[PDB]
């Protein structure tokens, strides 16, 4: 398996190194780097002529001269101040005329600002800025590993920075800590398997799984709900598509994990009685534990009575508004037929920037999801403006850890399935692709498996001043065994009349409900996993197609360790999905993990007419390559017929599971030290 | 002020020397040291000849070849398992035939064992032993720092470890991290200045006083509850009575520091509603963060309905007792009026050893104190024996750190006290000192402040290799401000006929209650605060008593750190109060922070006939030199009068508070760095 390579230029890789440079030792400043004096000494005032946007810059000054968030303190785009600071600082980094002000600007931005509040808007400029295109983003848990492991391991490392090296080796071992070459790897369980607070916890190898939580972090940067979504063009008038579209995909991944658990479907809960399902976040910042919530949590307390009044109210507004047929209000009045009906909708529940018409969303603009957050992370009320107990809640590289997340969404993703009853739904003559008939699809054996995965883990720790006079150890490994499976194929076979350009799509699907009885289309549509999008032409007679799950379009290979990345620049390239497809789910968690007897699924090839490709999302996520509404053909119900279309097909299928069912086997001293 | 001194020979010094080697740097084993050579060879099966119980080290040996707690797990003596093999180790430790035996024992669990574990038997053992006895313990937040200082300033000492020093002095100074000397000084807040999520926050600086929550470490080091009180003769039979008595004692000073705080009286609660006053612990073991219980925390949950339904029958069977007048059970039948009766009721509350007559108490003789302090930490089953979350209930060093914890034993002490008015409530007679009358007591100005304390936090780091080839560092310092009085002086004036020996006992007392109205002796008889007891000779005629608040035999001076005892061992000295008044409450907080307008008290002055002290408890607490009821005439309600007696007074007293009343403004940088 040799992992798909793009070549780029010497600008580019020069540019490469330099962003790198701003990504080391995140916690620290290092003051024998050249960022440092460069950072210092900047004077954004003296080369307010070097941003395209003044007034911007101008504000960011008038902020900054009143102080900004301190360093070490941790930050949140979930709170106020903290958020206005860093959309400030972003306009900072995405203004500047040139690659060359960006820098300087991130420099200054790394001196002179709070830790995390800069990896905020500097990972988002990357993103953003055209001349950064491309520019590959170090992995977020190589830049947060204190948000991506639990406090057991970061202590562990902890200790042995302290002892400068392993005091006792032979004894380090059976606490997971391991000296390979001139690493010391450490062997991090999932919460799992220190702590079983509610079943819930049986998830905690896919929940916790540093591949789906650095996901959700590049949904976020890759375009803020803060941020009007201007620069992608159509992406614009499609924002509430691609909510909808991104949620309902990662509810079902993750609903499938819970069908082979026997977690059945994602719990449903009230502001006004006990959350049921608890979360203890084994993390930590630099001032606070994380705050806990417990199991069957009183909250409707007088702390959140005006809290869930808000959140109410945003329901009942919807709800209101579906019954009626329109939604008034926000400048307009939209019938639910409206062509703008549906962004309307996505836009509404997210609260972004796009529901005003502005480019970034305001203070005063209460958001859904920002109270709720608040309410279900079961957090005091933060004690300034500046300070708060952070919960899983308040980071979009935590949130996924937390069972109410899953929650909150499929709450909201509930009332955008319920609004889709109202549209016309697909015709059967509509999906119904003339000539064209899949006459079977077979797909090998779906075997899952735990694999022991490594991520240089070192801004953990704190440098000493001599070490800051040499180049930066890369010192430390966190090794955890990660979800996989084995790769497979799916044989399509097509009878053709005529020849016709087509595109084909593979989903997969639950087989039977919660209780064990077959799924139903009318109700279950909303539960379909894209898997796969690609074109082909037929020619008439027999069609064969052959597609690996390696050449699966919707998934992307793990990211490699920033070390890695120096090497492959020095030959002028970088890793391709890493630099193109950042944004995309890993590929070793396409599969929920299987049971040893095989659990039941099924797999479905849709195969339509290949056409308009006029207002397609490609500038966002390469694989949107069509006119057709995010999720076709189950972007919505379809029109009943127990007939099906001869276009599409179904297949069972089995997910087995192979070598040990419980991931943290994999950490037990006496099997890693053979 | 000179602080009181005692000399020791060259035995004690030399054993002295011994027990303190084997408390540093806790947490990590030096192969350097004597003790890792001796401990790590320690045979105890071919040394069972030097103890003088064969059945107690082989209960050990058997237990031991089974496993104990793994190293670095916590520690708490309330989870079944870990206290019967902390046990098992006090077994080894106390029946050890001479010290040198004792020595090696302790070094072989040193070594062995886990850390926590083996402190825990170690303090208990230094304690109990004859050939101990004088031998001066370490202050327990010099042990245990990670139990006493919030995580915000740990984190900072081990950023400085990892560091290996101060990168930028300038910059840490503004985080409460300076240098002196050769020391690294932490300025660690209480936690009111980081989360304000209730009002009980207010009492942060008293609940989280070191010096305090030391004080109830040393309680149950004491004497166990897990122990029979048999070592100590004549407390077996008045147990109950000193449990009655600490309570009643430290839940009233609690009380003051409530009222000068404008919180009223202790809450009360029920198991079958919300518990109000939630608590989060700003504390991490290292394995997990201490579990937090929200405000208004749903106890009554399916996780304790079993629990909840044992206390609540725990509770039933007390107050049927008291109304058909006799406790049954426990292989007797005692009617309220017994002489033994007091002895009982504290025995069951606590459900200690001497309720059943055994040495030590079995797993399934289950505890009220341990189930609710269970219930009310709000922390989730425990993974297994040896793995649980902790919450501040579940250790004595924290304990007084949650509010439930006051809340606990205000309830427990409420039947005690409920118990105590089915007594003979003192008589007029009885109390009356005939020929004896206290003219006058004048009070000088009460006055309270805070003052910087020091104490030495270096087990919270790991040491280097090459460190632990030299002599321990003693490098960090944390430093916090200190509740704290002027010495103040209490002037007696006493009227005679005839010539006697007197007892003269110095209480402070509530002058109205929550509400602002008169205190009642009737309801309020409990709620005074024992400051001195003393004889003295009464002259006929006029005499005139002068005590100052620095003799009251009640409380005892600071400790002083490790390095300062060694000193002070070159001169052949010891403490005076370190080493025989460890156990009680450090006088530095015998006052209530008063408010700057003064807040309204009463000192009230008693003195009566001195006579017979043949069941004293001077082997117990040397303050306890006579034979009267532990708080007389304050232990029982009193026949109610109006006319008070001629030999007791009565003096309104308002205390101050000077300086800064905030703790945390002592800890801000622009103050500190002056
Ligand atoms: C415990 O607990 C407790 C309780 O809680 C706590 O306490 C706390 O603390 C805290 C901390 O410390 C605090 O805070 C702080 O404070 C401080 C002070 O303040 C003050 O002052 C200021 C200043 O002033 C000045 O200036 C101005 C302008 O701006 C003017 O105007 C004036 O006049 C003056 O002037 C003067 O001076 C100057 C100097 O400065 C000079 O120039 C001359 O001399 C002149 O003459 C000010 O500003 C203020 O003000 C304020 O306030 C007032 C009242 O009082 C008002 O009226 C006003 O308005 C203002 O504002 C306010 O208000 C508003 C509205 O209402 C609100 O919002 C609020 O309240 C505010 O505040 C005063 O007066 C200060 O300074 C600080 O600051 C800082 O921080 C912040 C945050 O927090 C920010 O924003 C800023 O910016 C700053 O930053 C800085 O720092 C930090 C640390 O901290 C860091 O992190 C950062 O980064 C930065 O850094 C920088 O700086 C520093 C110094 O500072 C240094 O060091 C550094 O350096 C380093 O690094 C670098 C890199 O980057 C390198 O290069 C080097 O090398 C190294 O070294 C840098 O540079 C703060 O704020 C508080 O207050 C307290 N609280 C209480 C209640 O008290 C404690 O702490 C604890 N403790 C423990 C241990 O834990
Ligand atoms: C993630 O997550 C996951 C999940 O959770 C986890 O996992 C986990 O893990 C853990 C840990 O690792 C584990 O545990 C462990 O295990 C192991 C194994 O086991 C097994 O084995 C054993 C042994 O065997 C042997 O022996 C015996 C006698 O005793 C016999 O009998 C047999 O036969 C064998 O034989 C052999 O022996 C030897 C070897 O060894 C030789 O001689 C020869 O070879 C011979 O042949 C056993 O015992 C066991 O048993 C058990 O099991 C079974 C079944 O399987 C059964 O049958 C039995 O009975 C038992 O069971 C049970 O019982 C009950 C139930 O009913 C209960 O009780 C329980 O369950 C039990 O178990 C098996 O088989 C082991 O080994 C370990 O141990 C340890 O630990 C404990 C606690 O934990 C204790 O107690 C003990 O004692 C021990 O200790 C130790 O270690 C530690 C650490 O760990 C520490 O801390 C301490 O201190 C100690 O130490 C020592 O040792 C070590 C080693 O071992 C070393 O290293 C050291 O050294 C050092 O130090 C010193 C000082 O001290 C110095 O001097 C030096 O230099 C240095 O070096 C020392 O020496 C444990 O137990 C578990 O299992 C798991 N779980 C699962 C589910 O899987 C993971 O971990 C995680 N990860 C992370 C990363 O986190
Ligand atoms: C008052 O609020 C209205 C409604 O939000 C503003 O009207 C909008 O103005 C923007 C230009 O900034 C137009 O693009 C929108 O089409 C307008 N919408 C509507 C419904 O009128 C108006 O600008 C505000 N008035 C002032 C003085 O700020
Ligand atoms: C049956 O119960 C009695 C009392 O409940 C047990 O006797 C006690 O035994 C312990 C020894 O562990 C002694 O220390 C106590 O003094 C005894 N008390 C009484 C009242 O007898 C007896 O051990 C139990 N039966 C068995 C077989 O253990």
């Amino acid at each position: 398996h040799v992992l798909k390579t793009k070549d780029v230029d010497t600008v580019f890789v020069e540019r490469q190194k330099k962003v790198l440079s701003l990504f080391q030792d995140v916690d620290q400043l290092n003051t024998n780097d050249e960022y440092y004096k460069i950072g210092k000494d900047y004077d954004i005032e003296a080369n307010i002529d070097n941003y395209t946007n003044k007034k911007a810059v101008e504000d960011f000054l008038k902020m900054y001269r009143c102080g900004f968030l301190p360093k070490y303190n941790e930050f949140s785009v979930f709170h106020d101040k903290l958020r206005d600071e860093a959309i400030a600082l972003f306009h900072l980094f995405y203004y500047a005329k040139d690659f060359d002000t960006f820098y300087k600007s991130a420099a200054f931005a790394r001196v002179h600002l709070n830790q995390g509040q800069f990896l905020y808007a500097y990972y988002i400029a990357i993103i953003q800025r055209k001349d950064t295109y491309g520019i590959v983003l170090p992995a977020p848990y190589e830049i947060y590993p204190e948000l991506f492991v639990n406090i057991d391991t970061t202590y562990k490392m902890f200790r042995t920075k302290m002892q400068n090296g392993l005091i006792n080796p032979e004894a380090a071992v059976e606490y997971g800590i391991v000296k390979e070459d001139n690493h010391y790897v450490y062997y991090s369980n999932y919460s799992n398997a220190i702590t079983y607070y509610n079943e819930e916890q049986r998830l905690a190898y896919f929940t916790e799984d540093i591949g789906l939580n650095a996901y959700y972090f590049f949904f976020h940067i890759h375009l803020p709900f803060w941020w009007t979504a201007e620069k992608y063009g159509n992406l614009k008038e499609r924002r509430g598509e691609m909510y909808h579209y991104f949620y309902d995909q990662l509810l079902t991944r993750y609903y499938f994990e819970r069908l082979t658990n026997g977690l059945g479907t994602i719990p449903e809960f009230s502001w006004y009685s006990p959350v049921k399902t608890g979360h203890y976040p084994l993390l930590t910042s630099y001032y606070t534990p994380f705050s806990q919530r417990p199991n069957f949590y009183n909250v409707h307390s007088e702390e959140n009575y005006e809290k869930i009044r808000f959140l109410d109210a945003y329901e009942n507004y919807f709800v209101q508004a579906l019954q009626k047929g329109v939604f008034e209000g926000f400048g307009q009045t939209i019938y639910l037929n409206d062509s703008k009906a549906n962004s309307f909708v996505g836009n509404y529940w997210q609260d972004n920037a796009d529901l005003y018409g502005e480019e970034v969303t305001k203070d005063y603009q209460r958001s859904y999801e920002i109270v709720a957050r608040q309410v279900l992370g079961a957090a005091p009320k933060p004690f300034d403006k500046y300070t708060f107990m952070p919960s899983a809640l308040d980071f979009y590289q935590t949130s996924l850890r937390d069972p109410t997340f899953y929650q909150l969404y499929n709450r909201i993703i509930g009332y955008f399935n319920q609004f889709k009853q109202y549209l016309e739904p697909h015709s059967q003559e509509k999906l119904h692709f003339v000539g064209v008939k899949v006459n079977n699809v077979v797909v090998d054996k779906l075997v899952t498996f735990f694999e022991y995965y490594d991520f240089d883990a070192t801004n953990t720790v704190f440098l000493t001043e001599e070490e800051l006079k040499t180049k930066y150890p890369h010192n430390l490994k966190v090794r955890q065994p990660r979800l996989n499976h084995q790769p497979f194929n799916i044989n399509i076979d097509i009878k053709a009349d005529v020849a016709t350009d087509a595109v084909v799509k593979i989903f997969m699907g639950p087989k039977y409900n919660e209780n064990g009885f077959p799924i139903t289309l009318e109700n279950d549509w909303m539960k379909f996993f894209e898997m796969d999008w690609f074109t082909h032409k037929i020619t008439p007679g027999q069609n064969t197609i052959v597609r690996n799950s390696n050449e699966f379009v919707i998934f992307k290979e793990d990211s490699l360790p920033s070390t890695e990345l120096y090497k492959l620049l020095e030959k002028g390239k970088v890793p391709f999905d890493m630099s193109e497809d950042f944004g995309y789910l890993p590929k070793r968690l396409m599969l929920p993990r299987g049971t040893k007897g095989g659990f039941p699924f099924q797999f479905v090839v849709f195969v339509y007419p290949f056409e308009s490709t006029t207002k397609n999302l490609t500038p966002y996520e390469k694989f949107m390559i069509d006119n057709k509404p995010l999720g076709y053909p189950f972007d919505r119900p379809v029109d009943t017929s127990c007939f099906k279309q001869p276009n599409i097909f179904f297949r069972d299928v089995s997910v087995y599971h192979e070598g040990e069912y419980h991931a943290y086997e994999y950490n037990v001293p006496a099997y890693f030290s053979h």
